[PDB]
């Protein structure tokens, strides 16, 4: 099966999933000088005050914090979006070292990690139907740099020892994702894809310019997770990021400056 190992990583994915070589793949390098400011872009509206987390899951490629998406609660709207996108899960990608880990890059700069808040367009009724549409998902991407701790991340970090290995889950209620948001909602946006198989071309990407800082100790605990299941040979869950893909016929737009 696909993964991030020595034999099944991103450069192999195209054999099982040929849209890996498609026209709107993610992530990309954000060349900041060529992104154009679009005065028609609206402020992002992030309304997470009623978000209801339920569980955290090691899915073998990352960990997902899952939400109740059966009511109109945590939604994302505005920005470049038409309509209303509901939060279903968040997860991260990260490196073996602080100098790599992000999926998007900024002028070729890699960050230590990247948070993806995944939302689906309510017009399609559920997530599984949304991923089949060109405007089905909106993923809010947030860079992580290593410096001062993020206090609103620590609840996630501390539960990680309970989901060390693939398939493990733990109840995870009352987690407030507002504690993961940088001060500014300035962003870049472009049309792209899921960054893991099946690599579907269904995402409006919204990448915040301002990173969040997390501590070395916090990111070190991400790197103690395992890709393998319990009782299998230990493979640390590190470098679970896809490299930048060709921009092809795409423009990245900036909400600022
Ligand atoms: N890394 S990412 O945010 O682009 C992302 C978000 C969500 C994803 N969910 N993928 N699934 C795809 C198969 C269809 C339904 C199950 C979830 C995959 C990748
Ligand atoms: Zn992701």
């Amino acid at each position: 099966h696909w993964g991030y190992g020595k034999h099944n990583g991103p450069e192999h994915w195209h054999k099982d999933f040929p849209i890996a070589k498609g026209e709107r793949q993610s992530p990309v390098d954000i060349d900041t000088h060529t992104a154009k400011y679009d005065p028609s872009l609206k402020p992002l509206s992030v309304s997470y005050d009623q978000a209801t987390s339920l569980r955290i899951l090691n899915n073998g490629h990352a960990f997902n914090v899952e939400f109740d998406d059966s009511q109109d609660k945590a939604v994302l709207k505005g920005g470049p979006l038409d309509g209303t996108y509901r939060l279903i899960q968040f997860h991260f990608h990260w490196g073996s070292l602080d100098g790599q880990g992000s999926e998007h890059t900024v002028d070729k700069k890699k960050y230590a990690a990247e948070l993806h808040l995944v939302h689906w367009n309510t017009k399609y009724g559920d997530f599984g139907k949304a991923v089949q549409q060109p405007d089905g998902l909106a993923v809010l991407g947030i860079f992580l740099k290593v410096g001062s701790a993020k206090p609103g991340l620590q609840k996630v970090v501390d539960v990680l020892d309970s989901i060390k290995t693939k398939g493990k889950s733990a109840d995870f209620t009352n987690f407030d994702p507002r504690g993961l948001l940088p001060e500014s909602l300035d962003y870049w946006t472009y049309p792209g894809s899921l960054t893991t198989p099946p690599l579907l071309e269904c995402v409006t990407w919204i990448v915040l310019k301002e990173p969040i800082s997390v501590s070395s100790e916090q990111v070190l605990k991400f790197r103690k997770l395992n890709f393998n299941g319990e009782g299998e040979p230990e493979e640390l869950m590190v470098d679970n990021w896809r490299p930048a893909q060709p921009l092809k016929n795409r423009q990245i737009k900036a909400s600022f400056k």
